């Protein structure tokens, strides 16, 4: 279908995102390199990428009836509502007297909720998604329908509203709960370094930390400074021998005696200078090696310190 991503780091922000969105949650879909966000996607996209449809959370909306008189059916109703995805469900009129004209409308109710109507009513005449219903004389012990369908533009908290028919006294009591949390089987206590809690696949890091596996404590801008792991713009991670921690080179240790990577980009070490009398700088009598330019000692003088002033 369609699901619009990014900014997507839980479960739960993939679903509220859009009602196409479905997230995959079992840690293995993912590698290293990958944003979390490309476990919130279509149904067929995720599937088609190897996801399986086990562990593809997608809750969606539901109406959820409960007779609990005569008139209006039913009277109690609970909606779980998915964010852009429509619950529906179908109230009952009828009369024992003559009905004259069948009014169904609802109180107030906030920007984040709408409700529309179909009628289906006696005789042949069909309304449908109009803002309320209206049905023209209903006769003795005849039933007409209204489907009504109600949708949230956001996770919403637990409210209820009321559908009336108007000059009639029954009334249909909307109960409304959000359906945006995920349900994810998971564990409590490696993964997150003990500064987050795994869900639905993912490290949800305490406050301060970030990091796919909360490695990372955050400062005051950045690991936007990943750019300042790379010398320049079009150029490889830490020279090809280190690796990029939170925004920063941490260079590859060495095998070699005397040797130690280093720089910002791990561009230098303390062995590659010009060598002399078969020691780099000419030994550490004469001079020490860094970033292949040999910082003589006093009284030594050459690219490889080898004139003690000649
Ligand atoms: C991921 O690991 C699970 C075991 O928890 C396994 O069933 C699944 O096949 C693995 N995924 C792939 C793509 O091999
Ligand atoms: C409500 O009733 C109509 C028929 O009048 C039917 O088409 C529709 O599927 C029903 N809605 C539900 C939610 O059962």
């Amino acid at each position: 279908q369609e699901c619009t991503k990014f900014k997507v780091s839980s479960c739960r922000e993939c679903i509220e995102s859009g009602p196409g969105c479905t997230w995959c949650q079992k840690l293995n879909f993912t590698g290293p390199g990958d944003p979390d966000s490309i476990r919130c996607d279509t149904r067929p996209q995720l599937l088609m990428r190897g996801c399986a449809a086990d562990d593809i959370m997608d809750p969606t909306s539901l109406a959820e009836t409960q007779e609990d008189q005569k008139q209006l059916s039913p009277q109690k109703v609970t909606l779980y509502l998915r964010p852009g995805q429509a619950a529906a469900f179908n109230v009952t009129f009828r009369r024992a007297k003559l009905s004259s004209r069948v009014f169904l409308d609802h109180n107030a109710l906030p920007d984040t909720l709408k409700v529309t109507y179909d009628s289906f009513c006696s005789n042949g005449v069909t309304h449908r998604n109009q803002p309320r219903g209206d049905c023209d004389g209903v006769q003795i012990n005849v039933p007409i329908t209204f489907q009504v369908k109600v949708t949230a533009t956001e996770c919403i908290q637990e409210q209820s509203f009321v559908i009336r028919a108007l000059g009639f006294t029954d009334i249909v009591t909307v109960q409304v709960l959000p359906q945006c949390e995920c349900r994810c089987r998971d564990q409590s206590r490696s993964l997150c370094h003990g500064k987050g809690f795994l869900e639905c696949g993912i490290c949800r890091c305490d406050t301060g930390y970030i990091g796919k596996n909360c490695e990372c404590q955050t400062q005051g801008r950045s690991q936007e400074l990943e750019g300042s792991c790379r010398k320049d713009n079009n150029s490889i991670i830490c020279s090809g021998l280190g690796d990029c921690v939170c925004g920063q080179c941490l260079c590859h240790t060495s095998d070699v005696p005397g040797k130690l990577i280093y720089g910002q980009y791990c561009e230098c070490d303390t062995i590659n200078c010009e060598r002399y009398n078969g020691q780099v700088c000419g030994g550490p009598g004469r001079g020490l090696c860094f970033c292949g330019k040999c910082r003589c000692h006093p009284g030594f003088e050459g690219s490889a310190c080898q004139h003690h002033h000649h």
